[PDB]
């Protein structure tokens, strides 16, 4: 082993490092928002039916109850 | 054993010394310091992985304690 070998190593060790990291915290936020508005989104097709059925709207509720024909 | 004997043993002493040493603990800070910044650079990864999942901030430790569903 000789220092030229290891003052090598120690350069490109340092040159692996510095690698920019850009910011990722905006594409998971973004990713959640999306992610919660296409869960909420098909409640509104539960909603309008049960609304058109005549289904009161203090019975649309949420749950894996099963639904009757007067509760959602 | 003759007088030249010992004079030009005396004389190759002399020339095997004298070698000039350079500088070498500019060597060991570089090396510490890559070091060090190649511990603590994959920390960048975990505490940005645990606040994508929503762990705390301050629930982010350091220590060999088993990170549980809450705690990193």
């Amino acid at each position: 082993f000789t220092l030229i070998e290891l003052m090598i190593v120690v350069a490109i060790i340092g040159i692996l490092a510095a690698i920019a990291i850009p910011q990722y915290q905006n594409y998971v936020a973004r990713s959640e928002g999306a992610s919660a508005l296409a869960t909420i989104n098909p409640l509104k097709t539960t909603v309008e039916e049960s609304l058109s059925r005549g289904i009161a709207g203090s019975k649309i509720k949420i749950g894996t109850t099963a639904s009757t024909a007067t509760e959602t």
